[PDB]
């Protein structure tokens, strides 16, 4: 039960948001079931969690056109791409959680 | 000028420490010049920075045997590997930073 993912498909990318419920150990990277996605599109990843969670997930979608990582102050920052965008580009995205 | 790297070699991996000094924009990922390393060995990355910096760096060493990311509470957590360790393994290394 210890993490939830929410997946949202957009014309140009799939947003993947993760939420940690119980506290977690790094073993969990062996077990966790990653959401599958249209790989013809790039991917944006968000969530509060340790950096290792973000890195792990980013690597897992490295075959997609691009992977970007959400920053509350900025939007989604592209950290690697095969095609559509360049490392360091920013996709204009805002994520909000019910208050 | 706005980021420094330090490299420390070990038998089984190369530690890469980064430090941000001025605040930075994501454009910087286009300019950054990454330290080169013995690629026969995996790599450990440590440094305070936004998630995107960590991810960026981790991708850049993806040809090495493994990439692990340092967590003060835990050690260095493997987040991808081609060869020596498994995702989620923890290298038991203690890193300490000094004011100077």
């Amino acid at each position: 039960a210890s993490m939830k993912f929410a997946v949202i498909d957009r014309k140009n990318f799939t947003l993947i948001h993760f939420e940690i419920e119980k506290p977690i150990k790094p073993e969990i990277l062996k077990e966790i079931e990653i959401p599958s996605v249209d790989t013809r599109k790039g991917v944006v990843i968000s969530g509060r969690g340790p950096m290792w969670m973000h890195c792990f997930l980013a690597h897992k979608y490295h075959h997609t056109p691009f992977v970007a990582v959400y920053d509350p102050r900025l939007g989604a920052v592209v950290v690697q791409s095969h095609s559509e965008l360049r490392e360091g580009d920013v996709i204009d995205v805002v994520v909000e959680e019910i208050l």
